[PDB]
């Protein structure tokens, strides 16, 4: 660090608070600007937990902790690391959805880069305004599909911000090499347009070619300054655009879409663990999705990749997967439109045309059910009872977020199937004890289990493009960490409390895969992949800021 | 403004948030670093009040609002300005006392300059570490007598910080020209010495000549760098040190003691207003003080100054004044020691020596009672009832702070006297409505009504030293702004809500006084002192940060 | 750029002087700090040539122009560009040698990174002290063999400094991406160890393993901060270390030795041009070197690569080469030592052992002669007359530098052979007109014709390592640019006034070779190489420093 004096305290990246040693204070011009007390990160950590403990609401907790990131970055991450599982619901789903829908009312300081349609032709000048010179990862959103909350416009910047926090909290990626970005081309949200606190352009969404050009101009600007292999993760974009930009840029830049490919990998991993207990014959699998968008089509695709690799031909696999959206069951010749992606899973209408999702379950008699409609409690008791009636061990996945949009609760799933189901959810739920004394502990099927470790692998390997088989590998790498004991408790995923090592482990496996398939370019190739990864993780412990002073012989 | 980029946003002195213009953004390198929305201070203020309204406790509010000062200085004062009366109890007494006691728990960022006994011989280098180069006003403490809370050590820094906020919020003094200072020579407070969050040196107070030498080195360092006429206000020092440092510096430097002299001025003004209703024959006045320290002795010396200038002799005036401390009534020959400042009011004991304060009232039969012991409710119902019985219109001042250390309440005072008392308090109390329907609105006899306006004047006139007559004058300037309809409500002081103009008016009147007596060195002399003063007040309105761009012919 | 105000003028990299436009001055805070006149670089250029014209000595001119590098970088390179051929003798050989030998007397400001043996163990902290963060090229020396001047210790920093100027002035490599380094481990120069103005450690050279560590620590420090593919050009190292370091590092880092490999290619090119006029049968080629060091072994080796390529075998080619050093003809069994590298060119003594270089010429009767002993006029008249007798068109290369160390002059070569010799020198010599009227314009055989264009190629291709065959291609790309007309005048190389385009053209040839041989890693690969290189060259034209201000819809 080149700076000295107060500027060191004003920048959260460097500010150590009372943890600045006396030598540091005297040598860096800080003597007098801090109380005469020298503290440790541990004392600071104590102050935090003491304070947090006394707090009452989750949003209040969110504002308190997210604020530390703007005062003392090192301490911020230390605090998450102290107990990531307990803070996850505040910092991530579901409280993050609340913060977003409230972004303008709680505003204090901005975070990330903001690029609006009004800046077209001048995006490179905006990118050059970013203080950090070595960004490696970017998470960008246009805010049209924020969780299951829909179009929140610029209030959606909360997502990319929180997403990168996990980059560092889960996989040890350097915070100063991360860049959250929000593309503001307007919002179709009538209430936000009438909101005095709204933080974006007061106009409807510009869907013309101008939009595509702005995005294209954005990708170019980012890579022109930071490099062609700068990781770019697309997050919470609308259905149409999400698929379009993925197909358009995946072979050109180092990019992927979390909602489509990250979700694909976590779901598969949970489906794999489930099979470990059911061991059902492949010719018998029959999956039915509620919803048919980004997540649904992404999961369905990884599932087919797996079945195919487990025998079945691509076409046979697809026949095992069905979808039911807001218009009904996806069957050939239906009135409602069917896109190019849904096509493969759109099949000939069965004996009868289901009117409700309950009808579908009964007619189709699926073995697995996957909720990803973002429309609330659609896995009703009747649907849950039907699944348990049809199956001995039904697999029930309600992945919509935040919690309020989920398809059903863990308690609803376990109690209604007499503890026979294998359940997973997108948002957090605690253990379930039935009137009979049995206790079931459900796992969280959320892409946070996937993106952190995959991002670290790609960054470290100087990888240029991310293929789908890279997520298939991550799926396998995550599920191979589940122990029988945990599986026994009802967990289809490793404990959230250990998400740090689980990520690092996924990174190691993925970098082993990239190098093995000639997708890595970092040289020379490391002998010991695991030691290589573990060796380059960012730590929340303070570094010495003292200059190298030494005597000459 | 020689800075551009993120730094403009990291420094609260310059940060405007979404209030930075689009042109300011494009020209200063901030485009992209802020959300697309351009806001007005008016909207920012709206976000604050909405948020504050949702909050429950005062210390939570105190943390919220004092934090704004570290994010956006201008909005901070705008927030205070929007309603100084409702925020004073949170930002000032009592809550400021609660915050000092909680200082180590609520810590987030330091404020002010910290000089410790361990830094002796290096004070200058610490002073040179302060970022601003044109400081004009300093408020310093050692934390030995924080309000009526006692020795709070470094936790007492919240006092100078708070006093200086009022320098700007009440008198329009420029924030960047203000500097809070805490002298840390240790603490005798056992509780803090075993507190892991304590912010100072872990040692008992050093009271050797090394203490004196540090104060010496402090005064010299401050004036060597900022100028000999720099205003230095002492605050909350222990009794012995407060008096000796005043005597020691008042003619060498531009310094005064707020607790001694400031309190004297506010007390006298309330007494001057009371007399407006009592019209009591000077010879009959009999004043009894509960306590005989810094505040008590200062008020007493000014009372005498008023009396002497109204006809009495110095000796004849000091005889109308009696003091009762923790050892009892001050009389000639008593065992408890009597200092040089106390002699003038230590009289030959009466017929019977009072054992309790109630006895001293019934024996001396005072017309006025002034509580300044900081020991709690020593003005008991019996004491209040005695005054109501002795005087038709008793004068009762409970000036001890915070509220818990106050001798009595407004409710108690008016009620027990049947609305016959003229009551004032150091801390805030709402209006009292007697069961007969009458309502009383008590004034706040606190030095906040005096130090801001006196400081402004002194600074503007480049005054070199402060005489007691300045305070006598300032006492006159305050009361002169009290209206009948106000006195009628029961207020012995102008409504807190207009503390801004009151302070400006007092300032104008003191600068006139300083010039008239040749104590002002600002040249040339303003013909219109009012215009002169009002002209130089700092405003909370945002300033334009745009570079001067213009076409040449 | 993120700075504004005086810093902009203090930093030579940005300073434009009166070239700062009015709008630039107003928006960036320079209004008033510059005279009211707005100038053009053309006017500034005129001012320079005007003042240089009145100057007397070459050193006085060197001091003046090198100083501009520290005041206005953009202008410094415009000045060279105006007329490189006339400035080269001042900025390069021979005046650079006089500068170095005088480095301590002419000092005003330092240039480059200095690393001493006394900083062993702390080199990384030194590297981190360099202001630029994207270095792509380094040129380093320890000053043991500065030109033919010998060991000049730290006074040799002029060499690396001058080389990098040419990197920019010749091939358009960005100046901020270049970094000259001097390794000071002491000096054996007894004179310098007695010079109160000497700029390095006052101790003889440390030749222990410590020397090896330092260099190792240096290579690691550099690569860690800037990357594994950062170009590191070695220059003017002693004989032993030059070869040992080259071998040791050529496979681990992207490095080469200018004196060994650079010189190899220039000389080969000149030889190739001569062959055009001589058409001598490859079978009768007979080269005799005067000197057996870095350059001699470097040229001989590239020479062989060609013959071998043109039919012969490595064995028979080497037999055509002979060498003669300060001890005599390199013959097997000789008293004096013959190292690993000399081996292939140390042959079985001839019937008669040559006592002097003339006798050597007489006995071996070579077709070509190449001086690279750096010990003065060893190509005596008799030796030149001999070559003329033995040969119809003798080839005479006197490459030792600086001019005073050259083997003979152009006038000596042409006159003594009656215009039949094909001559080239390392230092500059003007045209020669014989008594009979014929005018001969000699070419300069210096690596400056090679290192700039190769460096640019490597850097642009993200090349990891440099093969000797790369220098064979450079030798061809250079000679391939020669026109029969220039050859007609007597030039064996393109005119110096064209070095810029001759460099870019060589750079374009090499990146095609690199890519073609899978040695390039930049991605994707450029379709049109010429366009790719020309598009990436740095220009000395001022760039606009105005912020991006624009209207929003
Ligand atoms: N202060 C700086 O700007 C700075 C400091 C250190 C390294 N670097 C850069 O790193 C490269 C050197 O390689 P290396 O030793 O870092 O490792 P490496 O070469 O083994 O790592 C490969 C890539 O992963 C990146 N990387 C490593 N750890 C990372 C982390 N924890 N979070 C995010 N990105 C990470 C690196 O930047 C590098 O591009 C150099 O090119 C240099 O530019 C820059
Ligand atoms: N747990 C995870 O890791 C994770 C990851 C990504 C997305 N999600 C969640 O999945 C949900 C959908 O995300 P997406 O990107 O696929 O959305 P999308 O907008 O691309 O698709 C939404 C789909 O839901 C369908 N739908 C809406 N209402 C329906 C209803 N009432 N009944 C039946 N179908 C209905 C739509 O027709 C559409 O097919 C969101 O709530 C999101 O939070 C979870
Ligand atoms: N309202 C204002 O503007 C204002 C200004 C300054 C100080 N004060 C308040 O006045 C109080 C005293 O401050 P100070 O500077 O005078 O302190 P000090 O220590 O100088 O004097 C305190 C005096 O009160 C006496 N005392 C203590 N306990 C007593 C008891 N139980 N009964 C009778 N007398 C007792 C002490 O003996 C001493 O003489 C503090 O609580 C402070 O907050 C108010
Ligand atoms: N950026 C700076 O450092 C800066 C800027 C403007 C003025 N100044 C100083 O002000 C002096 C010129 O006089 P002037 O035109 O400012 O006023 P002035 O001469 O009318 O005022 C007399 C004194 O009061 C002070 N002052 C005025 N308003 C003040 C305020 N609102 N809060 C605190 N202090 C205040 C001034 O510093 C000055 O020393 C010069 O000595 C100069 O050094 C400094
Ligand atoms: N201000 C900066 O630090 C800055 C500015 C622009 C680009 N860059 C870097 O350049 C890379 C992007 O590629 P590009 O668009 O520059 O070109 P490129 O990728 O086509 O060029 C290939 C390599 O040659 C280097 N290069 C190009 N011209 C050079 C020159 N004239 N002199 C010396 N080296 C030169 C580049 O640094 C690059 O590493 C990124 O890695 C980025 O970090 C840095
Ligand atoms: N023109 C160019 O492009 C260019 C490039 C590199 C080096 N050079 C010049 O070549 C000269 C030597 O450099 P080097 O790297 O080969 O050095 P070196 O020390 O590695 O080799 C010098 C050789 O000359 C021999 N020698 C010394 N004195 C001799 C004498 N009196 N008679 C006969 N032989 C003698 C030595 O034995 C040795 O073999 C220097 O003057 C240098 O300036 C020119
Ligand atoms: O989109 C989502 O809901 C997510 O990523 O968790
Ligand atoms: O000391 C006090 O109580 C004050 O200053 O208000
Ligand atoms: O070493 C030399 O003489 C050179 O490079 O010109
Ligand atoms: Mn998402
Ligand atoms: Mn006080
Ligand atoms: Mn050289």
């Amino acid at each position: 660090i080149k700076e000295k004096g107060k500027p060191l305290m004003l920048n959260p990246r460097t500010n150590k608070g009372m943890a600045f040693t006396l030598q540091e204070r005297q040598m860096l011009g800080l003597q007098g600007l801090l109380p005469p007390k020298i503290e440790t990160q541990d004392i600071q950590a104590l102050r935090f937990h003491r304070n947090l403990k006394k707090m009452t609401s989750p949003l209040e907790k969110y504002i308190y902790i997210m604020g530390i990131q703007e005062r003392n970055e090192k301490l911020f991450y230390r605090i998450l690391q102290d107990d990531i599982e307990s803070l996850m619901p505040i910092v991530y789903t579901p409280t993050v959805g609340l913060a977003c829908s409230q972004y303008g009312h709680i505003f204090r300081r901005p975070k990330g880069l903001f690029i609006s349609i009004s800046d077209r032709g001048h995006v490179r000048s905006i990118v050059d305004n970013w203080p950090e010179n070595h960004v490696k990862a970017v998470v960008v959103t246009d805010g049209e599909r924020i969780l299951g909350l829909g179009d929140l416009g610029v209030y959606g910047m909360g997502i990319p911000v929180g997403k990168l926090c996990l980059y560092t909290a889960c996989a040890g990626i350097r915070p100063d090499r991360c860049l959250p970005v929000c593309i503001d081309v307007g919002t179709d949200n009538i209430a936000l347009l009438k909101d005095p606190f709204y933080m974006g352009l007061y106009q409807k969404r510009d869907r013309t070619q101008q939009y595509d050009d702005l995005i294209d101009e954005f990708m170019k600007a980012i890579t022109d300054r930071y490099g062609r292999n700068t990781l770019i993760q697309f997050e919470d974009f609308g259905n149409h655009n999400a698929f379009r930009f993925l197909r358009k840029y995946r072979e050109k830049y180092c990019t992927f879409n979390d909602d489509i490919q990250g979700t694909a990998a976590v779901a598969l991993a949970g489906l794999l663990a489930a099979q470990k207990v059911i061991s059902k014959p492949i010719s018998e699998h029959k999956i039915l999705f509620l919803g048919a968008g980004e997540a649904a089509l992404g999961i369905a695709n990884l599932i087919v990749m797996s079945m195919v690799e487990n025998g079945l031909s691509e076409q046979e696999a697809q026949k095992k997967i069905w979808m039911f959206d807001k218009y009904g069951l996806l069957v050939k010749g239906r009135k409602a439109k069917i896109d190019s992606y849904q096509e493969p899973f759109t099949h000939s209408a069965p004996e009868s045309i289901p009117d409700t999702f309950e009808d579908a379950v009964n007619i189709l008699k699926p073995s697995t059910i996957i909720g990803v409609a973002g429309a609330g409690r659609l896995f009703t008791p009747d649907v849950i009872r039907a699944m348990a009636s049809i199956n001995e061990r039904p697999v029930i996945f309600a992945l919509s977020n935040p919690t309020a949009q989920a398809e059903c609760t863990a308690e609803e799933a376990y109690t209604l199937t007499e503890g026979r189901c294998l359940f997973a959810s997108g948002s957090p739920f605690g253990p379930v004890k039935l009137t009979d004394g049995r206790v079931f502990t459900p796992g969280q099927g959320n892409n946070v289990y996937i993106f952190p470790g995959v991002a670290l692998a790609v960054i470290l390997c100087n990888t240029r493009h991310i293929s789908d088989s890279v997520f298939l590998e991550a799926a396998k790498a995550l599920t191979s960490q589940l122990t029988d004991e945990e599986l026994a408790q009802g967990r289809l995923y490793p404990p959230l409390a250990n998400i740090q090592e689980v990520s690092i482990n996924i990174a190691i496996k993925v970098t082993e895969y990239l190098y093995a398939n000639k997708m890595a370019f970092r040289y020379p190739e490391p002998e010991d992949k695991a030691k290589y990864v573990k060796e380059r993780t960012w730590r929340s412990e303070y570094d010495s800021l003292l200059p190298d002073v030494y005597e000459w012989p």
